[PDB]
């Protein structure tokens, strides 16, 4: 089910590693997305424990809306955490 819709980023300057140490693979943060910049769908920065992550936001978003990019939370060796973005239309 979608349950969340199907979101992306790109680390912009943003430093990972070989992780799968444990700590939090998934994190829980809050997404400053221009109202723009949602209706046409395109990318926010996000801060994150990683550093500065720029998040493809989908064409036409509502506020109250929630994003999981999954492969893309804290480093792992075989596979990533998720971040959990909840998109607040700025």
């Amino acid at each position: 089910m979608d349950d969340v819709i199907d979101a992306d980023y790109k680390p912009a300057d943003g430093s990972g590693g070989s992780g799968g140490s444990g700590g939090s693979q998934d994190l829980y943060a809050t997404l400053d997305v221009p109202a723009p910049i949602a209706v046409v769908g395109g990318k926010v920065r996000a801060m994150t424990l990683e550093g500065p992550v720029e998040v493809a936001v989908p064409p036409r978003t509502q506020a109250g809306r929630k994003l999981r990019l999954k492969g893309k939370g804290f480093p792992g060796p075989a596979g990533r955490g998720d971040l959990y973005l909840e998109v607040r239309i700025t």
